[PDB]
């Protein structure tokens, strides 16, 4: 079946029903989400909410609450097969989901794909399943996906996925059969308080326009109600040459299924039952199947969709606001018929525009499959971290210019665009989607002069703090249990208006954004100048000692938020310098001469007293006054990273930048596991892990990509791919710990993490930029 249908060989793979034995688990000690291997590669565009369905059929991985991660298989979602060979009395029926209910419902269904009968591929946005199975003659593949593009902000917002099906007979006798899909009416999944299924109804839309006949099910309820819970679901197909279609309207969900099986399992054709009766109580779902008959040696393809219309995405602290897809179809929250039409006639285009996409990457053979196994994969996160888009507040009056935008730092760690961790994370944004990169930054350049003077309890040490200092940049943009993009600096656990690394962060983000948007938009350098001056004169007054440089305090004021920093540090040190060079190139730019001169100033003292307080001869030191000051941190010049990136230059001098990296691949890699597991954060002289805190101990994904992207900028190609491989491998290998679609911030050397679907590991993309 493989023959009739082309899936890139660096396509993640795994069989279906494939049980997995190295998994990790979480390494704290506080409940941390743990939702197990079965996982798959999610459907969904951004800010449409996702739906991912694992390598085992199940529909599992509900992120449709905008910012919440809900793991649990709704057993009626499913595709299902009949076959009949010619000659037979009767036919075989059997659900395409390696597992089954684990008490009640839907007992007569024929559960229990069997093991080593069929194949999961991943390459995202694509994914496929192969069915080959001794009892089906007839062999089946399909692939699934939703219009995912880069430069596209229309097709890539909308909340629908497509389901290709292809079916083959390679044996010499006729075999009738049907391919089934199932949908429960999830209205009242979440959201609603009281009577969850009450008042849901499912209706059967018929669209004969010429050589298109569309059979669909809208799954909704009766309410009007502009609320949370409320829109609809739809499942539907197209109809080709040679495929019957029929349906049932209303199944019985919470009850043994036989309404609708004893039908489909006796000739692979439904009853074609019409029935708009609500339900009160039982929970109920539709079924669009095709039924057609395959002669020796012929091919069938046949498209199906599902599409899920729920306009409005309400946060813990009240506000309602609509998903950006609304701007396409309406926010009435009935309109998930038309994009499902939509996908039925259009998934052929959408099919070649992501070929078209990922051909420059998949078609350079210089590059290991690996990398592109883990590079196009990676980009899951971008629609399943809790993407939020608004396209208004519901009933905002003024209308308004742009669609505010937010990706979460992960599920356990409920916050808004984390700005430590987006320096990371947030290269497929600004090389893929620049105008939501620019919104970002725009959404961050107007919380700088901010002041909310209510105080918090630090989680660290129980004092109290201000929320937010005039001056200095959130550490986030809200959480989704309160109010994203309204209440900034959701985190507590430290007080991020004494950090000495997102002021500097975030002018290098300004700068890279113009830069890797090809030096244009001065418009945007114009938006956001007065709040890059404001925030580096800010962290100037944080210089104690007069050394040029600001003074990290002996605590973790950094993103390293438990590991401790004293003095001048590598990591903020050098983000500080290359931050003041990308303000002078600013100031050029835009004839500010004042800022050039002073900005020139300061990074020349600056420049002169890092080398001197830190160069040892060997790599630069942690920092000039903890105790673990001559730590090797795989981080140390994370300021002359972005330089590179920047095209500003040498900030430090180039053989000490070789050596330093040879020194972090000598040690931080090639003796932590013998280099098959990323960096290591922190290492000793002697070569032993650094002790002195969990985070020097940690391999963190995003940092050690980082840190791949940056031996290859400066020409250490094996070993930066030997770098990032470590982390592949652990990701994605039969080896590693089993983290696919949900690659974790960071994992000890036993391989145990922390904080699965995280936004770090999204720095992959920094090995991609061209010069
Ligand atoms: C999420 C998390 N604590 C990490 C460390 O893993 C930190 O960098 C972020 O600032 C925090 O919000
Ligand atoms: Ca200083
Ligand atoms: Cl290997």
């Amino acid at each position: 079946i493989s023959h009739k249908i082309d899936i890139p060989d660096s396509a993640w793979t795994i069989g279906i029903g494939e049980k997995f034995k190295n998994a990790g688990h979480p390494n704290v000690k506080y409940p941390m989400i743990d939702d197990s291997y079965v996982q798959g590669a999610p459907l969904g565009g951004f800010g449409a909410g996702t739906i991912g369905r694992t390598y085992n059929g199940g529909f599992s991985r509900w992120h449709l609450e905008i910012g919440k991660n809900k793991y649990t298989t709704v057993y009626a979602n499913q595709f299902s097969v009949f076959q009949k060979v010619e000659g037979n009395k009767d036919g075989v029926a059997q659900v395409l989901y390696a597992g089954e209910p684990e008490n009640g419902y839907l007992s007569s269904w024929k559960w229990d794909y069997p093991k080593e009968s069929g194949m999961y591929y991943a390459l995202y946005p694509n994914s496929w399943y192969t069915y080959t199975n001794k009892d089906l003659p007839v062999q089946l593949a399909v692939k699934q996906f939703s219009p995912i593009i880069p430069y596209n902000y229309k097709e890539t917002s909308y909340p629908v996925a497509v389901f290709k099906w292809t079916a083959y007979n390679p044996t010499n006798k006729n075999v009738d059969v049907s391919i089934m899909f199932t949908w429960q009416n999830m209205i009242g999944f979440f959201g609603k308080q009281v009577n969850v299924n009450s008042g849901n109804f499912n209706k059967i839309i018929k669209d004969k326009s010429k050589d298109s006949e569309i059979v669909a099910a809208v799954m909704g309820n009766i309410s009007n109600d502009n609320e949370e819970w409320n829109g609809e679901y739809s499942i539907g197909v197209k109809k080709v040459p040679g495929v019957d279609i029929s349906y049932k309207a209303k199944f019985v969900t919470t009850g043994d299924g036989s309404d609708l099986w004893h039908e489909f399992s006796k000739n692979g054709i439904l009853d074609n039952k019409d029935d708009e009766t609500p339900t009160k109580q039982d929970g109920i779902g539709s079924a669009i199947a095709v039924n057609f008959k395959l002669q020796p040696g012929q091919t069938i393809e046949v498209p199906f969709a599902l599409s899920w219309d729920l306009p409005i995405m309400k946060f813990g602290g009240g506000d309602k606001w609509y998903k950006m897809y609304t701007k396409y179809f309406g926010k009435n929250g009935k309109n998930s018929f038309a994009i499902l039409k939509e996908a039925l006639n259009n998934y052929q285009k959408w099919e070649k525009m992501i070929d078209d996409w990922q051909k420059p990457i998949l078609s350079n053979k210089s590059k290991p499959d690996w990398y592109k196994t883990a590079l196009f994969n990676e980009l899951y996160y971008l629609a399943d971290g809790g993407t939020a888009w608004e396209n208004g507040k519901v009933g905002e009056k003024d209308k308004r210019t742009n669609n505010m935008f937010g990706l979460l730092e992960c599920f356990d760690y409920n916050y808004y665009e984390t700005l430590d961790v987006r320096f990371y994370g947030s290269f497929p944004l600004v090389m893929l989607w620049p105008d939501i990169e620019k919104q970002v930054m725009r959404q961050f350049a107007d919380t700088i002069n901010v002041q909310d003077s209510s105080e918090f309890k630090v989680g660290s040490n129980g004092a109290m703090a201000v929320k937010k200092v005039q001056g200095m940049i959130p550490h986030d943009l809200g959480s989704s249990y309160a109010l994203p993009w309204i209440k900034i600096n959701a985190y507590d656990w430290q007080n991020p208006n004494i950090w000495k690394d997102l002021n500097s962060k975030y002018v290098l983000l300004v700068y890279r954004d113009y830069v890797l948007t090809g030096k244009t938009d001065k418009e945007f350098l114009k938006y956001t100048w007065k709040s890059v001056k404001t925030a580096l004169d800010k962290l100037k007054e944080m210089d104690k000692d007069n050394d040029g440089i600001p003074d990290n305090e002996g605590i973790p004021d950094q993103t390293y938020d438990t590991w401790s920093m004293k003095g001048t540090s590598a990591y903020c040190g050098s983000l500080w310098l290359a931050a003041l060079k990308a303000a002078q190139e600013i100031g050029k730019v835009l004839k500010d001469n004042e800022a050039y001169i002073k900005y020139n100033e300061w990074y020349k003292i600056a420049q002169q007293n890092f080398e001197k307080e830190l160069w040892n001869g060997e790599y630069y030191n942690f920092d000039t006054e903890s105790d673990h000051k001559d730590s090797i941190m795989a981080d140390q010049l994370a300021g002359q990273w972005y330089a590179d990136i920047l095209r500003l230059g040498d900030i430090l001098p180039k053989d000490h930048v070789q050596k330093a990296l040879k020194k972090i691949y000598e040690f931080n890699v090639m003796k932590f596991e013998n280099g098959k597991m990323g960096a290591v954060n922190g290492m000793r002289p002697d070569g032993i892990v650094d002790e002195s805190d969990i985070q020097a101990q940690e391999v963190w994904t995003g940092v050690t990509y980082a840190l791949a992207s940056f031996m290859k900028y400066r020409g250490m190609t094996e070993e930066a791919y030997n770098t990032a491989y470590g982390v592949y491998k652990m990701t994605y290998d039969k080896s590693g710990k089993g983290y696919w679609f949900r690659t974790p911030e960071a994992w000890t050397k036993d391989g145990n993490y922390r904080a699965s679907m995280y936004m770090r590991p999204l720095s992959i993309w920094s090995m991609e930029v061209n010069y």
